[PDB]
DNA sequence: GCTAATATATGC
DNA sequence: GCATATATTAGC
C-alpha cells in the first residue's frame, strides 16, 4: 500500500534534488505538473483515496526507494530530454 | 482524471 | 525584467 507520509516525502525528496515539479512528475509516476500541484494541494488521505490517486502515490513510492544516485541521474537524464 | 495553456509567483 | 517554477482551470 501507501504510507501517509508519502506527501511528506516528496515534498523532502523535491527540496533534496532541487527539482520542479514537472520533473519528478514525469520520472516518479508519468504525469503532468499541474497534476503534482493539486495532489500535493490536496494532500488526501490515501485511505480515502480513489484507485487512480493511489496508483500515481504507489508510483511515486515506489520510485522514492530507489538509490540516491540512480534518481539523481533520472532527474538529470529528464532535464535534458525536456531542455530539448 | 489529465493535459496543456497561461496567470502568478519565485530566484536571480 | 528574464528565466523558471507553481497554481489554476478550460477543454478533452
Amino acid at each position: 500500500e501507501v504510507s501517509s507520509e508519502i506527501y511528506q516525502w516528496v515534498r523532502d525528496e523535491l527540496k533534496r534534488a532541487g527539482i520542479s515539479q514537472a520533473v519528478f512528475a514525469r520520472v516518479a509516476f508519468n504525469r503532468t505538473q499541474g497534476l503534482l500541484s493539486e495532489i500535493l494541494r490536496k494532500e488526501e488521505d490515501p485511505k480515502t483515496a480513489s484507485q487512480s490517486l493511489l496508483v500515481n502515490l504507489r508510483a511515486m513510492q515506489n520510485f522514492l526507494q530507489l538509490p540516491e544516485a540512480e534518481r539523481d541521474r533520472i532527474y538529470q537524464d529528464e532535464r535534458e530530454r525536456s531542455l530539448r
